[PDB]
Protein backbone atom coordinates (compact mmCIF):
# COMPACT_ATOMS: atom_id res chain seq x y z
CA UNK A 1 0.00 0.00 0.00
CA UNK A 2 1.31 3.44 -1.03
CA UNK A 3 -0.65 6.65 -1.60
CA UNK A 4 0.40 9.13 -4.28
CA UNK A 5 0.95 12.88 -4.10
CA UNK A 6 -2.32 13.85 -5.79
CA UNK A 7 -4.58 11.96 -3.36
CA UNK A 8 -2.60 13.20 -0.34
CA UNK A 9 -3.07 16.76 -1.67
CA UNK A 10 -6.79 16.31 -2.16
CA UNK A 11 -7.29 15.02 1.36
CA UNK A 12 -5.18 17.79 2.86
CA UNK A 13 -6.88 20.56 0.88
CA UNK A 14 -10.38 19.34 1.87
CA UNK A 15 -9.42 19.01 5.53
CA UNK A 16 -7.69 22.43 5.59
CA UNK A 17 -10.60 24.23 3.95
CA UNK A 18 -12.99 22.84 6.54
CA UNK A 19 -10.54 23.39 9.44
CA UNK A 20 -10.09 27.09 8.59
CA UNK A 21 -13.86 27.57 8.18
CA UNK A 22 -14.52 25.80 11.47
CA UNK A 23 -12.02 27.99 13.32
CA UNK A 24 -13.78 31.08 11.95
CA UNK A 25 -17.12 29.63 13.09
CA UNK A 26 -15.57 29.06 16.56
CA UNK A 27 -14.76 32.77 16.87
CA UNK A 28 -11.04 32.34 16.34
CA UNK A 29 -10.01 35.79 15.01
CA UNK A 30 -6.29 36.48 15.54
CA UNK A 31 -4.08 36.59 12.49
CA UNK A 32 -1.53 34.25 14.03
CA UNK A 33 -4.31 31.71 14.73
CA UNK A 34 -5.84 31.68 11.22
CA UNK A 35 -3.00 32.53 8.88
CA UNK A 36 -0.84 29.35 9.37
CA UNK A 37 -3.57 26.99 8.28
CA UNK A 38 -4.39 29.28 5.36
CA UNK A 39 -0.75 29.24 4.33
CA UNK A 40 -0.75 25.41 4.57
CA UNK A 41 -3.85 25.34 2.36
CA UNK A 42 -2.27 27.63 -0.22
CA UNK A 43 1.01 25.63 -0.36
CA UNK A 44 -0.87 22.35 -0.71
CA UNK A 45 -2.81 23.77 -3.70
CA UNK A 46 0.57 24.84 -5.09
CA UNK A 47 1.85 21.25 -4.74
CA UNK A 48 -1.22 19.96 -6.62
CA UNK A 49 0.05 20.23 -10.18
CA UNK A 50 -3.30 19.11 -11.68
CA UNK A 51 -4.99 22.39 -10.64
CA UNK A 52 -5.34 24.96 -13.44
CA UNK A 53 -2.88 27.87 -13.11
CA UNK A 54 -5.65 30.46 -12.57
CA UNK A 55 -7.81 28.18 -10.37
CA UNK A 56 -10.51 30.24 -8.60
CA UNK A 57 -10.03 28.62 -5.21
CA UNK A 58 -6.35 29.39 -5.07
CA UNK A 59 -6.96 33.02 -6.00
CA UNK A 60 -9.39 33.44 -3.11
CA UNK A 61 -7.02 31.87 -0.59
CA UNK A 62 -4.07 33.91 -1.96
CA UNK A 63 -6.02 37.16 -1.63
CA UNK A 64 -6.78 36.39 1.99
CA UNK A 65 -3.10 35.54 2.63
CA UNK A 66 -2.12 38.89 1.16
CA UNK A 67 -4.67 40.67 3.30
CA UNK A 68 -3.48 38.87 6.43
CA UNK A 69 0.15 39.79 5.55
CA UNK A 70 -0.65 43.43 6.26
CA UNK A 71 -1.74 42.64 9.84
CA UNK A 72 0.23 42.20 13.04
CA UNK A 73 0.29 38.73 14.62
CA UNK A 74 -2.08 39.94 17.34
CA UNK A 75 -4.51 41.74 15.04
CA UNK A 76 -7.98 40.25 14.88
CA UNK A 77 -10.42 39.90 12.04
CA UNK A 78 -13.67 41.80 12.69
CA UNK A 79 -17.22 40.48 12.17
CA UNK A 80 -17.47 41.80 8.60
CA UNK A 81 -14.09 40.28 7.62
CA UNK A 82 -15.04 36.92 9.17
CA UNK A 83 -18.31 36.75 7.27
CA UNK A 84 -16.55 37.67 4.00
CA UNK A 85 -13.75 35.15 4.63
CA UNK A 86 -16.27 32.41 5.29
CA UNK A 87 -18.10 33.26 2.03
CA UNK A 88 -14.80 33.29 0.09
CA UNK A 89 -13.64 30.00 1.65
CA UNK A 90 -17.00 28.32 0.96
CA UNK A 91 -16.79 29.55 -2.62
CA UNK A 92 -13.14 28.32 -2.98
CA UNK A 93 -14.07 24.93 -1.42
CA UNK A 94 -17.01 24.55 -3.77
CA UNK A 95 -14.75 25.45 -6.70
CA UNK A 96 -12.32 22.72 -5.55
CA UNK A 97 -15.10 20.19 -5.36
CA UNK A 98 -16.38 21.21 -8.82
CA UNK A 99 -12.85 20.69 -10.15
CA UNK A 100 -12.89 17.14 -8.73
CA UNK A 101 -16.05 16.54 -10.87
Amino acid sequence: HHMGNLNRCIADIVSLFITVMDKLRLEIRAMDEIQPDLRELMETMNRMSHLPPDFEGREKVSQWLQKLSSMSASDELDDSQVRQMLFDLESAYNAFNRFLH
